[PDB]
């Protein structure tokens, strides 16, 4: 496994290829829950070290998505910086790995912002005078 690694490239060496492999949630806490790669684990990229460090080995096949590039590779150096030898940055993010139709899980990725809509007013006014 090389240090960059293609949305797709890692796809289809999870469907078609073999597994063998780790897949670190590295974008937030709740955003794992929001939306992940699906079999992805729970790390985010400030407990990211720590949580590794504590369950996974420098030797394990390691592929780190982020929102950006940029959270993606930081959180890789941040691995590799504890002594991690095989960690890869998914090149695109999540957002790459849902544009070329891979496989995802979630609860956003279930439910999203749909059915709305409100307009119950009505407007009429009353104002009687003059009496005997």
């Amino acid at each position: 496994m090389e240090p960059q690694s293609d949305a797709h490239v890692l796809k289809s060496r999870l469907e078609w290829g073999e597994p063998a492999f780790t897949i670190l949630d590295v974008r937030d806490r709740s955003t794992y829950n929001d939306g992940h790669i699906m079999g992805a684990m729970a790390m985010p990229i400030e407990d990211l070290v720590d949580r590794a460090s504590s369950s996974l080995e420098k030797s394990r096949d390691i592929y780190v998505y982020g929102a950006g590039d940029e959270q993606t590779s930081q959180a890789v150096n941040l691995l590799r910086s504890a002594g991690f030898e095989h960690v890869s940055e998914l090149k695109g993010g999540l957002a790459a790995w849902k544009a070329i139709g891979g496989p995802t899980e979630g609860i956003i990725e279930s439910r999203t912002p749909a059915g709305a809509d409100d307009y119950n007013v009505v407007s009429r006014l009353e104002h009687h005078h003059h009496h005997h």
